[PDB]
């Protein structure tokens, strides 16, 4: 009951459910093979897999030389009715040095430890965390993201939830269509 | 390609797509039998069907002696992970005399013709039309609505879109789970 | 129900009623054969017919290598009594790249999607949509347009309405005389 | 990895490390047998164990017909050298209806869902969560709590941490001496 938990071959779709709670973890997702792999960045014996499509760290996401465009669609049944692909320019990952927090334990003292990493600003819009509010607000975009993968095929992805059943944050429920074809 | 357009018996779910564009029309939906029927309110020869679960008029919706509660869920994969039903009190339909517009053609002269009808204020939250803005904003709630039907069973419903593929308003894409069971 | 719905052969006149609601559609009108054909511009298996006189997309109109004069007449009874053909310059279609909207949904791309197309500016005056007001105001010109066709014959056309009986916009009621002769 | 992870039999002491992150869970600790058991309160096939000494739900704690004294000691070395048992009133659990949160998601119901439960107010002082600040401040008391068990034996407990190594809250590190004897 973690990873590719539900899949429907006839509609090329399914649901991924992963424990992205730990700040030391990247969870790699491969839509081609339906595999999920975790890497603890503080363990040099653990390396990223040879093949992967997206990677999630807490609410942050990166692609594997991919590009992403946020659509206006809020569900797959609406997306399947579209007549044409987007004309817009997809967004590639950017290199970051103060974005991916690997240790949050000293945050009450203003000390967050970061790692350097690629990060996709477009796909990470799947959740807006506005810390300036008391209390901070966690807002799902509810949008379908079109992800152009390095092999030229596309995945349609949507973050449907960021909590487990009782409200613990960092459990990510990701619906997908792969390969997405009009 | 109108009515119950996609259904998956194994997950008790599917998608309804209906032309709710005309203001004279009520479209009746029966999740039990997967049937859709239209009634032109200006034609006395057309009567409502003997059995139905929800009815849609443009963006307005009513139940057949049912009750509705808006959940916080924005997708079915999130809803299926819940451990318990809501504790809250569901909302029953209210009688209205100036809500259901059957003729909008004189609206530029401030004349709208209404009919008297039941209306569910909770389920109709599926789309918020704020006419006070220039231009008016059409905002899908994206929420899953729990509908307790008169026979004691439940349907989970979500309005995923209010437009056809080119943007014509009043075509409603409704995803559902019936019977919904934890 | 749709097309050349009312015709009077003794006067070579009638009324055309078309569903021009969809932004992907061009509806081709052939006054010579009293036929109407639709083409969904997103489906490359649907082709423009071999013969046609005018084409309508929502409120937009183009001709088939024709030319149009907005006459001073606001009814057919006065036009039928004219002793000479109306004076003035007949205006040919112009090319446009941001006039014919084919996707207004804002879903695949946030912006309106336009197609490149010929467009008759004179005949398109049959309806003025003033967007500078909120709500925008829709004013029928009530003028009779003379359309000089490529074979040298003439059609007289007048848009009498742009909504169906309940106020759904995009249903076009067009009165015509073809072949127009003094 | 979890449970009684470090023990020193020569001093009857050790460290308990538990995943108390989930709001549906009660983790039962039995100092007599060095066993830990979890119960998901939403699953009626999971029952409380026959024997247990204290139980933890996130930062909340209750006893098994026990009683607790927050002593003045802030370390075990000084406690082990005490010449008499600490003075003060041992405090029994109190009944609560809006203290033990079992669903913090706001999904089925917008409000927090609480369960009715016993709760030890004295032992729950091991962590102070001051919600009147934004961000809320988490202060460990660092005190040694003496827990008088129903069999008349005593456990000394001290919460040394409430987060895992990356800052994920709800992982509880509890140092203990059982059976505590002077
Ligand atoms: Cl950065
Ligand atoms: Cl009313």
């Amino acid at each position: 009951e973690l990873g590719f938990i539900r899949t429907d071959p006839s509609t090329h779709s399914g649901t991924i459910y992963i424990d992205a709670t730990d700040y030391r973890r990247w969870t790699f997702i491969d839509f081609h093979t339906q595999k999920v792999d975790s890497v603890n960045v503080t363990d040099s014996e653990q390396k990223e897999p040879e093949e992967w499509d997206i990677a999630v760290h807490r609410y942050d996401v990166k692609t594997n030389a991919g590009a992403v465009l946020e659509t206006g669609f809020t569900g797959f049944s609406a997306l399947r009715n579209a007549d044409a692909m987007p004309e817009g320019a997809y967004v590639e990952d950017v290199w970051t040095t103060a974005k991916i927090a690997i240790d949050m334990s000293g945050m009450m003292d203003g000390n967050i430890v970061y790692m350097e990493s690629y990060y996709n600003e477009e796909l990470s819009k799947w959740l807006n965390v506005d810390k300036s509010n008391m209390p901070p607000t966690y807002t799902l975009s509810n949008k379908v993201y079109m992800v152009k993968l390095k092999d030229g095929t596309y995945a349609a992805v949507r973050l449907t939830n960021y909590m487990n059943a009782s409200g613990v944050k960092g459990f990510m429920t990701i619906d997908y269509i792969y390969p997405f074809e009009l």
